[PDB]
């Protein structure tokens, strides 16, 4: 009885919540994704010189 | 496991960030392209002496 307390215990100490982390990664993976297209926006600038000369 | 580790450290070590060298390949071929148009107003240059004569 005692094993079992002291394991469940530990389990409480360093154990996480799956549900919530899901959620997060959806989150981050949608603004990853965002993340690559705001590069690629930002990467387009300064190319309307050239037409200037 | 020490493999693994070992791996990921020359990775660590030797690897290159492609988001930026995205962001410098762009910037680099706009400043060629002006360059290349720069070179050719300077060439036109002397050639209005002509009339002079």
């Amino acid at each position: 009885k005692l094993q079992d307390s002291l394991d469940a215990g530990v389990g409480n100490l360093v154990d996480a919540d799956l549900a919530k982390e899901s959620a997060k990664l959806q989150s981050l993976q949608t603004k990853q994704q965002l993340g690559v297209q705001a590069l690629s926006i930002a990467n387009q600038s300064s190319s309307s010189i050239l037409s200037l000369f």
